[PDB]
C-alpha cells in the first residue's frame, strides 16, 4: 504494497504523527524546568545535529525496507545487517511504539472525555485564592482516574473514563482499519488544519490574557529570554535531546512505518523535512505559547515554574483549564483546548500502532482487519495495567519513550551509516530527493550524532543503574515483568514470522 495517495497526504500525516501530546503538554513541562530560554538554545541544537539527520535516516530506512515489502525493523534490519541478533534488536522497533501506545492512548482518551464534559459544561466551578480555584480542578482530574489521596499504589478509574478509553480505543481502530491511503491519510488532511485552526486561536486568545500579577507576553518573554548560565548544565542537554527525540517520533519505529509506504522513486528529503519543521512549529510556536504564558500571565513567572515542575499533567489538566474558568466563555475555551489534545493525540497513537499492524501483515501475513483488530485487543488489554496501576505509567513512559528511544536512535543509526555502508546509505537517502541533503549533514550523521547518542546513554546509564535496584514500589515492578513479557512475545512473533519463510 500500500502507498500513500498524495504527497500532501504524506506530509499532513508525517505531521500527524510528530505533531501530537508532546507539542502541548511536554515540551512546556520541559522548557519550563529547564529555565525558558536557557532551554531553547540546546533544543535547537538537537533539532540540528539529532532530529533531522535521525529524521532522513529513518525516512529512507523506511522507503527502502518497504520496496521489498517490509515496514518493520525486525525485517529492514536484517536488510541492511545479516544476522539473527539484528532482528532481535528490530524487535525493539514493536516493542516500544506498543509500549509507549499503551499508556499514550489513555492519555488520549483523558483529553476525549475531558473535552465531552467541558463541551456539555459539567466541570467544577471556582468562585480570588489560587488554591481555591487549583483545588477543585485537581480534584476534578483526580476523581476521572481515580488518585489515591495518599500514596496508594491502586487507581480506582471511574465508569466514565473507562467507557471514553473504549470509545477512544474504537475510533483508532475505525481510522487504522482503512488502511494507510484510505484511513490515515483522509484524516489527516482534516484533522491537521482543524489542529492547525484550533492552536492559532488557542495562542491568540491566551495571548490576550493580561492580569495584575503577569501577561502572557512575560511568559513567551521567559521562554524566548536567553540564559546561557544553564549551558554548562548537563541535564538540560539531555532533556533537550529526549524531547527532540519524543516530540519528532524518533525511535519509536513509527516514522520508518509511514515511511514504508512511501514509493521507491519518491522524495523523502524535503518530505522529511518538511514535516519536521512543521513539528517545531507546531512546537516552539504553538505549544509554548498557549501554557506557559496563560500561567505565567494569571500566577507570574516563579509560580508557572513552580507548577510546571509539579507534574506533567498538572499545566495541562488542572492549571489551564482553572485560568480559563476565570475567563468569560471559559468552559468553551478548555474545550477547545481538550478536543486539540484529542486530536493531536489521535494522529500519533494510530502512527504507533500501525507498527505492530505493519509488522502482522508483512510477516504473518495477516490482513489488515484481524492486524487492527488484535493490534486493539493487545493494547486495550495490557491498558489495564495503565488505568489500575499507579506510578506504571511513568515506568513505561521511562523505559520505552525516555531510554528506549535514544538506544534504538543510536542502533538504527549504527545499522545503517555504519554496518550497512555510509557511502550506500547517504546514496540511498538522496536518491530521487526533490532537494539534497547538505554535504555537511554526511559528517553530522557518520560521526557527531553517534557519539552524541553514546555519551547521553553512559551518561544515563550511570545514573540508573544503582537507582533500579533500589526501587521501594511493587508496581513498577509489576510493570517491568510484564513489559518484558511483550518483549518475550513480539520475539516470539519474530520467530514464527522467521519460520514461515522458510
Ligand atoms: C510517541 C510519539 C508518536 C509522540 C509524538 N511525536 C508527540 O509529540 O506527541
Ligand atoms: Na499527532
Ligand atoms: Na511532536
Amino acid at each position: 504494497r500500500e502507498h500513500w495517495a498524495t504527497r500532501l497526504g504524506l506530509i499532513l500525516a508525517m505531521a500527524g504523527n510528530a505533531v501530537g501530546l508532546g507539542n502541548f503538554l511536554r515540551f512546556p513541562v520541559q522548557a519550563a524546568e529547564n529555565g525558558g530560554g536557557a532551554f531553547m538554545i540546546p533544543y535547537i541544537i538537537a533539532f540540528l545535529l539529532v532530529g533531522i539527520p535521525l529524521m532522513w535516516i529513518e525516512w529512507a530506512m523506511g522507503r527502502y525496507g518497504g520496496a521489498q515489502g517490509h515496514g518493520t525493523t525486525p525485517a529492514i534490519f536484517y536488510l541492511l545487517w545479516r544476522n539473527r541478533f539484528a532482528k532481535i534488536l528490530g524487535v525493539f522497533g514493536l516493542w516500544i511504539p506498543l509500549v509507549v501506545a499503551i499508556y499514550y492512548v489513555y492519555i488520549e482518551s483523558w483529553t476525549l472525555g475531558f473535552a465531552i464534559k467541558f463541551l456539555v459544561g459539567l466541570v467544577p466551578e471556582p468562585p480570588t485564592d489560587p488554591d481555591s480555584i487549583l483545588r477543585p480542578f485537581k480534584e476534578f482530574l483526580y476523581s476521572y482516574i481515580g488518585v489515591p489521596k495518599g500514596d496508594e499504589p491502586i487507581l480506582k478509574p471511574s465508569l466514565f473514563a473507562y467507557i471514553v478509553f473504549l470509545i477512544t480505543m474504537f475510533i483508532n481502530v475505525s481510522i487504522l482499519i482503512r488502511g494507510i491511503s484510505k484511513g490515515i491519510e483522509r484524516f489527516a488532511k482534516i484533522a491537521m488544519p482543524t489542529l492547525f485552526i484550533l492552536a492559532v486561536f488557542l495562542v491568540i486568545r491566551v495571548f490576550l490574557l493580561e492580569t495584575p500579577n503577569g501577561t502572557a507576553a512575560d511568559g513567551l518573554n521567559f521562554l524566548w529570554t536567553p540564559d546561557f548560565e544553564k549551558l554548562k548544565d548537563p541535564g538540560v542537554w539531555i532533556a533537550a535531546v529526549g524531547q527532540i527525540f519524543f516530540t519528532l517520533s524518533l525511535g519509536f519505529g513509527a516514522i520508518i512505518t509511514y515511511a514504508s509506504y512511501v514509493r521507491k522513486d519518491q522524495d523523502i528529503v524535503l518530505s522529511g523535512l518538511t514535516a519536521a519543521t512543521l513539528n517545531e512549529k507546531a512546537e516552539v510556536i504553538l505549544g509554548g505559547s498557549i501554557s506557559i504564558p496563560a500561567a505565567v500571565a494569571f500566577f507570574g513567572v516563579a509560580n508557572a515554574v513552580a507548577i510546571a515542575k509539579a507534574g506533567a499533567f498538572n499545566l495541562g489538566f488542572i492549571t489551564l483549564p482553572a485560568i480559563f474558568s476565570q475567563t468569560a466563555g471559559g468552559t468553551f475555551l478548555g474545550f477547545l483546548w481538550f478536543f486539540l489534545l484529542f486530536f493531536a493525540g489521535l494522529t500519533s497513537s494510530i502512527a504507533i500502532m500501525q507498527p505492530m499492524i505493519a509488522f502482522l501483515e508483512d510477516e504473518l501475513k495477516l490482513s489488515r482487519k484481524h492486524a487492527v483488530l488484535w493490534t486493539a485487543a493487545i493494547v486495550f488489554f495490557s491498558a489495564h495495567l495503565v488505568m489500575f496501576l499507579n506510578k506504571s505509567l511513568d515506568e513505561m513512559d521511562f523505559w520505552a519513550g525516555t531510554i528506549g528511544v535514544v538506544f534504538f536512535g543510536l542502533t538504527e543509526l549504527i545499522i545503517f551509516f555504519w554496518i550497512f555502508g555510509a557511502d550506500k546509505a547517504w546514496e540511498e537517502i538522496n536518491r530521487g530527493g526533490i532537494i539534497k541533503v547538505p554535504r555537511i549533514y554526511y559528517y553530522v550523521m557518520r560521526y557527531i550524532t553517534p557519539a552524541f547518542l553514546a555519551v547521553l546513554l553512559v551518561v544515563w546509564a550511570r545514573e540508573y543503574i544503582p537507582k533500579i535496584m533500589e526501587e521501594t514500589h511493587w508496581t513498577v515492578w509489576i510493570t517491568r515483568f510484564y513489559i518484558i513479557g511483550l518483549f518475550l512475545f513480539l520475539t516470539f512473533l519474530v520467530f514464527l514470522a522467521e519460520r514461515r519463510r522458510n
